[PDB]
């Protein structure tokens, strides 16, 4: 039906030994509805340094997002994806380009900035701490930064 989240989704940044996997957090009615990841095997996706898997999540995340009639972080989400989205390398570089294409494919529930291609960093791992806020963790502090 709907949701009430306000934190980045658990996507981008995951692998076992040397493979690539994509995961995400689902919530319905403002509560945990689903919970499960998925691994690949294909070479085209297992040859991009397991990068295709990190972004992969954001892909399937939107596709299903339309099924649950819900939406993901869009309000200045940024996330790790917005890291390379600034334009670090030509769009041709790597198959990451497909990402920008898959956007319009299911664009209407989520939002994001311009993502050319190429990548390589821990910008995705950031979702680890962010997602923690959505999952359900306690704390007590008041601080932040800007970039
Ligand atoms: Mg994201």
């Amino acid at each position: 039906m709907d949701d009430r989240t306000e934190y980045d989704v658990y996507t981008d940044g995951s692998y076992v030994n040397g493979q690539y996997a994509w995961a995400y957090a689902f919530v319905k009615d403002g509560k945990v509805h689903y919970e499960d990841a998925d691994v690949g095997k294909n070479p085209a996706a297992a040859t991009m340094r397991n990068v295709a898997g990190e972004i992969a999540a954001a892909l399937y995340a939107v596709k299903k997002a339309s099924q649950l009639g819900v939406k993901i972080r869009i309000l200045h989400d940024y996330a790790g994806i917005a890291f390379w989205a600034t334009g670090e390398w030509k769009a041709k570089n790597e198959f990451t380009q497909a990402y920008a294409k898959l956007m319009n494919q299911y664009r209407g529930i989520y939002s994001f900035e311009k993502v050319k291609a190429h990548s390589g960093n821990e910008f995705n791992d950031y979702v680890d701490m962010k997602a923690k806020s959505a999952l359900g963790i306690r704390d007590l502090e008041h601080h932040h930064h800007h970039h």
